[PDB]
């Protein structure tokens, strides 16, 4: 049992792609933008 954290908190919507974040989510939606493309997948649990 390792004590690390990976995803427990930290960047929930600030952007990891390119690592910027904004003051506000708004903003934030439209530079997305940026790193626009596709990405089919279809519906998997488990
Ligand atoms: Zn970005």
């Amino acid at each position: 049992g390792s004590s690390g954290s990976s995803g427990t908190g930290g960047k929930p919507y600030q952007c990891n792609e390119c690592g910027k974040a904004f003051s506000q989510t708004s903003k934030l939606a439209r530079h997305q933008r940026v790193h626009t493309g596709e990405k089919p997948s279809g519906p998997s649990s488990g």
